[PDB]
C-alpha cells in the first residue's frame, strides 16, 4: 500500500519511520549511520529501505527558524528536502509538531529512566515523533 | 500572574495541571484523589490548591463525540464545565483534541518501560496533555 516516510537528519544519523497501514501510527524502521564530513548522508540505505514499500510523501523533522532566519541545520535541512523531492518525485513536507523533546525528558524522568537511557531514546526516537506528530494532524 | 488551569476529570480523580507564568508550557500539580458517586469532585481540595494563584482560564478534558454524541463521560465534562465557570467565573475551555496518548507510549515503550509504569505515567501526564494541547492552539 502507500505509505508516508518520516526523517530526522542528523550529523551522524538519519532517523527512518514508516506510516502503518491505516497512516494511524508511525513504526521505527531504523536509524541510518551517516556523516557530513565525507558528505555521508545515507541515500543509498534509504532507497534501500524503501524499495520493498510505495511512499506517495516524506515528511522531515524541520529546526525551528529563529524568527524569520533559516539556521545551519535547517538550512541542511532544507537542502536535504530537495534532493529527497528530485530524488524520489513525492511532495516533502517540513514539519516541527510533536511531542516536544522537554515533554520526553519530563515523562521519561517520571518513569524513572536513567539519564544515559534518555538520552539514547530521545536521539533514537526523533522521527517517530515526527511522523507520529504529522500523522495525528492529518486524522484530525 | 495569571495562569491556565488544566482539568482531567476521572470517576475517581481530578488530574490538576497549571500553566507557567509565561503562558507556553503545562505543569503538573497533583491528582486529586475524588469521588464522584458521592458528589466529590475535589472543589474543595481544587479551590485549596489554586487560592494563591489567580487563574482566567480552565482547560478541562472532553471526550470527543460520535458524531455528535457522547458517552458518560462526556455527560460528566460538560457539566462540570457549567460548575467550574459559574463556581469561579472564569471560561472553562472543553478540549477534546487527541492527546500525545500514543506518541508518548512509544517513546516509554523505546525506553524499556514496564507495563504498569507506562500506565501510570499516562494516566499521570493527562491534565498536562490536556493544557499543553490548548496552550498550543493560542
Amino acid at each position: 500500500s502507500l505509505r508516508i516516510l518520516g526523517l530526522d537528519l542528523g550529523t551522524k544519523t538519519l532517523g527512518v519511520a514508516l506510516s502503518d497501514e491505516m497512516g494511524w501510527t508511525a513504526q521505527g524502521i531504523e536509524t541510518i549511520k551517516i556523516n557530513e564530513a565525507e558528505g555521508d548522508y545515507g541515500l543509498s540505505r534509504l532507497s534501500e529501505l524503501i524499495k520493498d514499500y510505495t511512499i506517495d510523501k516524506i515528511v522531515l523533522g524541520f529546526p525551528k527558524n529563529m524568527n524569520g532566519t533559516v539556521g545551519p541545520r535547517g538550512e541542511a535541512s532544507q537542502t536535504f528536502a530537495k534532493v529527497l523531492e528530485t530524488t524520489y518525485n513525492v511532495p516533502v513536507v517540513l514539519w516541527d509538531e510533536r511531542l516536544t523533546t522537554m515533554a520526553a525528558e519530563k515523562m521519561l524522568i517520571a518513569a524513572d529512566v536513567s539519564r544515559q537511557k534518555r538520552k539514547k531514546v530521545i536521539d533514537k526516537m526523533a522521527a517517530v515523533m515526527i511522523l507520529q506528530g504529522y500523522l495525528d494532524s492529518l486524522n484530525e
